[PDB]
């Protein structure tokens, strides 16, 4: 039994944040614990404070029409527990219910670990005999309590796109809000914790242009392939799966073509040891210890840059 | 309290996904989150617009007779959502509900990865005393939402074979629908992350050839082997599980096979080398100098051409 | 209300296999979605088709008695779905649901990966004042669907054991039939997968025996045995967990035996080459090369009858 | 509305397994599947089997007071499916439901994999206006039945502790019963699969003391101890965690302390060497042969006894 | 329809947990299964002992009027179980349920695994006509059984803070209490278990020192280098994630460092021996012996006092 007037139904919206945890890399999910508000004029149940006496006249759910707002993206739908529905004289209803849902927003991973990401919360409502748009009021958007955290994320923002997105859909009219909470990664643990031993090894496979040992030299940088895919090994859970190009592991495929020409170099060195040119041998291990290094700094900036000053 | 009439019941069906997500190679299933409307004459309840003055009828779904769809491939079942029941006067009604399940649709592993997948969601419905059918309406079955995504693949359509497939069932007819969504996988990140990296550890096991070491070359070989398995350790979480003939890991069968002749051609140089006949290692080693890469691209070529160009 | 006369009553009972999912070798459960029909004789309910002018009279599962039939082996149980219930005129009731659930059926990995299974689903029903007893209705037992799919198993047949197993149980008569699925593997992409490359590192250590260079066989023997279990370690998933002997392991730990009597007869040979005893130690280097892959062959021999011929 | 008298109310009791299943030695938990069986007398329902004239009198559990009996220590609690109520004509009531919950019962690891385990099923319930205590029927607490299995455990028995915990709880008497399921572990399969190959791989390693070469020993000894932790990561999944001293586990710190003081001697037996010693040197070796093994079987006697034998 | 009187409306609260289980790392969460008593005044239904004939009269939950508390942090919410409700004459309800739920309570890594932890579990209430105020009530809140056990921690205390915080909400007074669990970890287990065997492997590259061989010096500090990480791998479980600066883990990073510096010590000895610089060689070696261990276990001490006795 919808409210009915000449004009489209405004319904006013606002999400609160509570908690949000279970940020999910793998499945592009993260669970959030929130409020929602609802609040829409409604004359039919309009009231007399005098003759009730009573300032504002709770309903039970059951009892009065409810506009059917609807998350979008959301797996684990429909877990819902209202808290308040208050009717105010002039037939203005305000509805809170508590909720919680695992929330379906993509995250962009080129520029990790140095992502920033915005994840998002759509609102659909669908039309009936009269239109229907949603519209969000921002002293109950105001989202984020002050406890939420996400492990390792600085929560930037919770912020609503306040214009609605109006369209036709299965011959109605639909109107979708976009609610958006921003974070930004905790980069730094990773520092000790991922790049520096991956490139404490690579530096060591280096060290065997200081060796003309072939056998000692194959041992070195061989040993040490065996160690660096161990390593990415240990931190497999640190580097989530992405179909597209990453910037971590840009920079490991870079460091696995590095094991790869240090062992052509070794071996050309070797080669050419064996067919006595010995000054030759001595001058590319001499020029491959400023060489790679080099290479390795400048092409380190090149990537850099192609992925952060792009 | 089924509507009668001499003619079968037509039913007019329609899926629209609002997403998908959450595609799982190891158990063949996806999730999906969708509308289903299901349309159908009953001129029990056929109205009169003048009498009652209005448009459209609305009933709550307890009170007027619903065919019994179901889903035929979905584990987690029955998460189901009315949004909109509207009767119109001739007794045509429009049902409308939103759902989400798991889908159970197996995926072809073969030319991984550049495999293409077709997804299938079937409906049934079981016939009473009137028999029934159901059929495809396709301004409803329209179903990608622009806002779609499977990560890691293109979407190329949602479409539904028109043509439902009725049959004997336990004594009764049942009608079948087949509704089809069409994927296509993004390989190319594989191209530095998987098939490069092996690719450069067999050729530094490849470098053993210029090496008359036999010290260096089982060293060589054999860490190389190390760090190949190692590697594919590594990235065992992109080579899902068949009970088939998959391209990838036929190559990868080919690679190990391409260890084990290059330890056998090592042993063999020593032994030769041993047996004083230098000249028939040397002429061993410098062919096969020639011969591995060429086998192998050859073979690289045989191989594809079976799966894709067959 | 049960039904009443003088003999036990039989409930006829027919299971069909929809689809069948989920095959678990770790809890030893598989996902089953099937149609159950129940089928009994009820005289009070018997009616006259003349005076009520119908063939066939459905009644709501509230309405009737229904028995309850239950499954035995079935964690995350009661997941059931009314579909259909037609009364006959004599009192015969037609009873159908659909169902989906997880049934427990312990499997044998002796023969692993050659190994053929049969699932097993058990149904129950329990005596009132009547005693009541279950029993298998071919026709509408049938109950493999032609789309029932296990990836990697190719499925034998679906069919129920006839004599149901009667017995006292807390002072009532039970009667429990016995539904059983078969099934048998799809081994052969294994052979590229499993099988040869752990051959392949095998034979790789063999080389050993060709080489006196004891520095060359510890680098050999010992970084294959490496290899081994790192490999071993990739298909650590194909090589289900149990308490008792299986085939495949059996052929392991033979391999890991022939690793060590390869350390031991390289320790040897080399030990007798330093006592100034070379003719020994290239005698028993000299045989090793014949007596490794020959007793392999042999206890490979013994051991494929003793698990397959006996 | 509970029955009066000026006695405390006794409710018999009685488990009775179905099927368990899922043991998990991570979380301490495993799944349940069983009868309860209640039983209490209500003189407030007691009836005339003359004027009425039937034996028992079924209720719908809705209908009549039934004791809040609880389990205590269950996560997934509350999966209930009431199967019979019988009222005996003296006010004897009769409850029978069937229900599956995953229990929670701590696992104690010291002697794995030798271990037995004696798992936990309590029953709570607490006090009204009237004190209550339950206790065990034993007719129908023999719990197992035949074909209950836990994979890898042989089941002993399942027994109910006949003397209820009555204690004050929050100002009420609540009365606790304790049902156990007793377990030993199938441990043969671990012989072959877990402990003769570490085994083996440590005898690898104590092959070093017949050789001299400085070099061929670190590769031994080292590329052992690489073996050694690979195979730890190989059976990493039979080797629970506990944050207790477990028998197994003694064993494993005591082979890593092995390696340390393999390599120990081994530096040693070569800087001895390298200090114009050699009498030194070869007559540590040539004990380490005879002190390696014994030591060893000595400190595994030792250990075997403090979990065992203590 | 709440009480109603000129004060706010005062509720007291108590939690009691009967189980406590299942802490996360990964997900920072925690199970519980408790009791909690509610207690506020009602006049309304304030009754007369005498003319009714009873101390205490019990009411069904949908009868009566009850407060909507609510926990906080807590996902899988509204697991809810009422036990009794008692009404006092004077008007007092006394209120008690059984829940459980998984609290997210954030943990803190960095004293790991000497860690301390507090565990939090929050109670909102929100106000209505009246205001509304929850408070502790000690008798009731006194919430340890005796067999809470969280595997792996001493279980110091439970306890209430007892000051509620009120504050305004989306235009509400709202109070919310703050229950708090304290535990502590058992290390002691990873002393054998992990420390240990990291400091042997690490003492074994040290070995390296005493050699001059660099073949055999590469081939110890790499591979004890490839074993280290692979020790890692075997104890990933027990190395939980965390953003930020953990204890254990520098003293890992600190690891690699002197893996890093002993390969730099390696082939600078080297270096300088073919230089024909042997003195500088033998003593920045003979150096190594001393300055190794020595700035390890400063290093260590410094570490120590740093996240400790800071
Ligand atoms: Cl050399
Ligand atoms: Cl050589
Ligand atoms: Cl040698
Ligand atoms: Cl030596
Ligand atoms: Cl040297
Ligand atoms: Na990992
Ligand atoms: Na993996
Ligand atoms: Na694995
Ligand atoms: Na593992
Ligand atoms: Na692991």
């Amino acid at each position: 039994p919808p409210p009915i007037a000449d004009e489209p139904l405004t319904v006013n919206t606002g999400i609160y944040l509570i908690e949000c945890y279970s940020l999910d890399d793998k499945a592009e999910t993260f669970k959030v614990n929130a409020f929602l508000s609802l609040s829409w004029k409604d004359r039919r149940l309009a009231f007399d404070p005098v003759r009730s006496g009573v300032r504002v006249k709770t309903y039970e759910p059951e009892a009065i029409w409810i506009p059917e707002i609807r998350f979008v993206n959301v797996e684990n739908a429909r877990d819902a527990d209202v808290v308040d529905i208050s009717v105010s004289p002039d037939g203005t209803v305000q509805y809170l219910e508590r909720f919680s849902a695992r929330v379906l927003s993509p995250l962009d991973f080129r520029r990790y670990p140095f992502d920033s990401q915005t994840l998002h919360i759509y609102l659909i409502v669908r039309s009936v005999d009269t239109r229907n748009i949603v519209l969000a009021v921002d002293l109950e958007k105001v989202g984020k309590n002050d406890d939420v955290f996400l492990t390792g994320w600085d929560i930037e923002s919770f912020t609503a796109v306040v214009k609605p997105a109006n369209f036709a859909l299965e011959d109605r009219l639909e109107s979708k809000l976009d609610y958006q909470l921003r974070i930004s990664r905790q980069y730094f643990s990773y520092i000790p914790n991922i790049i520096l031993p991956m490139l404490f090894i690579l530096f060591i496979s280096w060290t065997a242009f200081w060796s003309t040992s072939y056998e000692a030299n194959v041992t070195l940088v061989v040993s040490t392939l065996i160690a660096h895919i161990a390593f990415n090994i240990l931190v497999e859970t640190n580097l989530p799966k992405a179909p597209y190009m990453t910037y971590t592991g840009a920079i490991i495929f870079m460091i696995y073509l590095f094991y790869f020409v240090a062992v052509i170099e070794v071996t050309v060195q070797h080669y050419l040891k064996v067919e006595s040119q010995p000054a030759r041998a001595a001058s590319i291990t001499r020029a491959s210890r400023i060489a790679f290094p080099v290479v390795f700094l400048l092409a380190n900036i090149i990537l850099a840059f192609l992925f952060f000053g792009f």
